[PDB]
């Protein structure tokens, strides 16, 4: 049987709960998958508040596995799998075996440069620059008996907003597509969304590939999926406690355990450089393992052809602290249960999960907040690293990973979605790292939380550094990184990251008995229920700074081509994010948008994001759970 939970926020769980899948509230699609937000007018990380993402489906996990642990029902967690592996994860008609079973171990892809501007693309395929060796995939095949990859592709458009349907039938729904595909300054709302499975049936002459990628002929009919590591990894975290509180109860997802080792087999690839570069000297091919960062990157992506048979898988360079789970890293190395088929699996997550904490710590300021991350391939072209340049394992530090546009590491978010698997770890393990990381990143973040007197709150928003982290010395450790510091730009009120947050303190608080963080966590959770709380669950006004680049966007697209998207929008040099978007212009909302724009005044949104409502439910339940009294 579990151990007693805290009547008070269980009871908040479960109304949380209930709000959530209340179809009334609409978080879900007819077919049963959950939306970014309840509100169509959205534009952030994905443009349309409409489509899904892995990070939303893992959240789904998590709060189901919650609920399983409360009512002793667990046929929703299993549904979530279900799902997700219909919807989500490339079934053989997506990623056809007769492609994939003609990928070449010894030569994964062609290297392609990475430019600053999106601009300078499409980027030349060049045949003669090294490409290193892939040595998981003989691993891989041979455990599950197919070239197929089982990950989830990180976007979805759920109703077919776009119309490129499924597998360019224009039609089916849900559709897969793809949207970033040019750099760091390559922000949202500067793409041009483009379906995963390309037939050449919309967009240009040959589909939308060469908007991306030149090649010396003409561009091949094929399909392609990127992975987001974050999503997968928390699949698997979910996914373990879904089964720790399921065999408390004598009951049992077994089937979801398989699933989620499986995933977590193949979620090594973001182990390793881009093109199989050795980390460390990028300018030589890797003859192997020499080519893993053992770091959850910022992803692993794959393709094929759909006429002609051949494929190609990548890995990624880029790494930021704000993906890396420790948590997963440990599950999948040292729970039998969840201990990989493949003959390295297990042990590779090992490394994994030492070679994370020791990313952590090197990355810690002076003051106690993560700093960005590393790369192995400067300006993602393997330059050669600026001299003075601080180095993780010959990796050079980059104080805002993969993105710029804004940078990935200004947003408060990242580091308590992080920190919150490090305490998971702390509480579990007891792990000296983890409790060395936490103490410092604790005493951090509050006395960075405020309360007012009429029950609303702030917490960091926007962050910015300066200088960076020493170099690393494995057998040094920490130098407490003197010369790199955070700054709190501005503060305020993203019940999401607030939820995050309480989470985060809360494993830490049962662990360490540090009174302040409980309260902090609790006080947290007390105000947001009490003050933000609505029919759908909780939400607060918030402005939507960015939100005048629907209008003033320019879009690039090549001199000289043209093409179509799915409802007929003209692609070419001149458009405007709305240009190419168009059915945007029906959105409920979208008149008190403009009238805002015209007004010269900043709009103004409630929303309702999936993954921040589920946070706040889930955050709830774990209080529950470790104080029970
Ligand atoms: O086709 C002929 C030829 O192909 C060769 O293979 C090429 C392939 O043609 C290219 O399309 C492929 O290009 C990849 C880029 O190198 C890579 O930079 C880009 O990465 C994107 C990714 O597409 C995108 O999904 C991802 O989005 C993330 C968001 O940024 C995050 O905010 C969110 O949380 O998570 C999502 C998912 O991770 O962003 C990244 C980074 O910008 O992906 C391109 C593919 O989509 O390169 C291949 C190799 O060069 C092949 O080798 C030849 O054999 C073949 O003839
Ligand atoms: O979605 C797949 C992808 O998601 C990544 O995580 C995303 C979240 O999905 C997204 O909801 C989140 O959006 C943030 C946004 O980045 C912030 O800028 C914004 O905060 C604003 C606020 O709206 C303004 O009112 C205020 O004035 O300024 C602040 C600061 O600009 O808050 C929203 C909601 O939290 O962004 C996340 C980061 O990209 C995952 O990282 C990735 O793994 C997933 O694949
Ligand atoms: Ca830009």
């Amino acid at each position: 049987a579990s151990s007693p939970a805290n009547k008070v926020y269980q009871d908040r769980f479960e109304s949380m709960y209930s709000k959530i899948k209340d179809p009334a509230n609409g978080y879900f699609s007819e077919q049963g998958i959950p939306y970014h937000s309840i509100e169509t007018l959205m534009v952030e990380a994905p443009d349309y508040g409409h489509v899904t993402t892995s990070q939303a489906m893992s959240y789904y996990m998590w709060l189901e596995a919650m609920h399983g642990r409360f009512s002793g029902d667990f046929t929703g967690f299993d549904k979530s799998w279900s799902v997700t592996e219909q919807y989500l994860i490339p079934t053989e008609k997506d990623q056809p075996n007769t492609s994939m079973s003609r990928y070449d171990a010894n030569k994964p892809a062609t290297y392609a440069p990475e430019f600053q501007d999106p601009s300078k693309y499409p980027s030349p395929l060049d045949t003669s620059q090294p490409v290193g060796r892939d040595p998981i995939n003989s691993q891989l095949t041979s455990a599950y008996g197919t070239s197929m990859l089982y990950g989830m592709h990180w976007i979805l458009d759920v109703d077919n907003w776009y119309g490129f349907g499924a597998r360019a039938d224009g039609t089916s729904k849900p559709s897969y597509i793809n949207t970033f595909q040019r750099g760091e300054q390559e922000s949202t709302w500067e793409t041009i969304p483009q379906p995963c499975w390309d037939e050449h049936k919309f967009g240009g002459q040959y589909g939308f590939l060469d908007l991306f990628t030149k090649d010396t002929g003409t561009p091949a009919k094929q399909f392609k999926y990127t992975n987001a590591p974050d999503a997968d990894a928390r699949a698997v975290q979910a996914t373990y406690w879904a089964d720790q509180w399921a065999k408390e109860q004598g009951k049992s997802v077994s089937t979801s355990v398989g699933k989620a080792t499986k995933m977590g087999d193949y979620l090594r690839y973001s182990f390793f450089d881009k093109y199989f570069r050795k980390i460390g000297q990028p300018s030589q091919a890797g003859t192997g393992y020499d080519a893993a960062h053992y770091l959850l990157s910022w992803y692993y992506a794959w393709g094929g052809g759909i006429d002609s048979t051949w494929s190609w898988i990548i890995g990624s360079s880029h790494n930021h602290f704000g993906y890396q789970n420790p948590f997963a890293a440990w599950v999948l190395s040292t729970d039998a249960n969840f201990k990989p088929k493949s003959s390295n699996g297990a042990s590779d997550w090992a490394k994994s999960l030492d070679r994370q904490l020791e990313f952590y710590q090197w990355l810690q300021s002076a003051e106690g907040a993560i700093a960005g991350g590393a790369t192995n391939s400067w300006n993602g072209r393997y330059e050669a690293v600026p001299s003075g340049t601080s180095t993780f394992y010959g990796m050079g530090y980059v104080e805002n990973p993969v993105y710029a546009d804004p940078g990935s590491n200004t947003w408060f978010g990242m580091q308590v979605w992080s920190m919150q698997r490090v305490a998971e770890l702390y509480y579990k393990t007891g792990d000296a790292r983890a409790k060395k990381l936490l103490d410092k990143w604790a005493k951090w973040i509050n006395g960075e939380i405020k309360f007012n007197a009429d029950g609303t709150f702030q917490i960091p928003s926007t962050i910015d550094w300066e200088g960076q982290p020493d170099t690393w010395n494995p057998t040094q450790g920490y130098t407490g990184n003197a010369n790199l510091h955070v700054k709190v730009v501005n503060y305020g009120t993203d019940l999401g990251c607030a939820s995050s947050l309480a989470n985060t303190l809360t494993y830490y608080a049962a662990k360490s008995g540090d009174e302040t963080s409980r309260q902090n966590a609790q006080k947290l959770l007390d105000a947001m229920w009490n003050n933000y709380s609505d029919s759908k669950g909780i939400s607060t006004v918030e402005q939507r700074g960015d939100y005048h680049r629907f209008l003033d966007q320019e879009v690039f697209v090549p001199a000289g081509w043209t093409g179509k998207m799915p409802n007929g929008d003209v692609i070419k040099s001149g458009v405007k994010f709305i240009d190419i978007r168009s059915k945007y212009k029906q959105d409920p909302e979208w008149q008190t948008m403009v009238a805002a724009l015209q007004a010269g005044q900043v709009p103004t949104q409630r929303l309702h994001r999936f993954w921040a409502q589920s946070e706040f439910a889930v955050a709830n339940g774990v209080y529950a759970i470790l104080f029970p009294d």
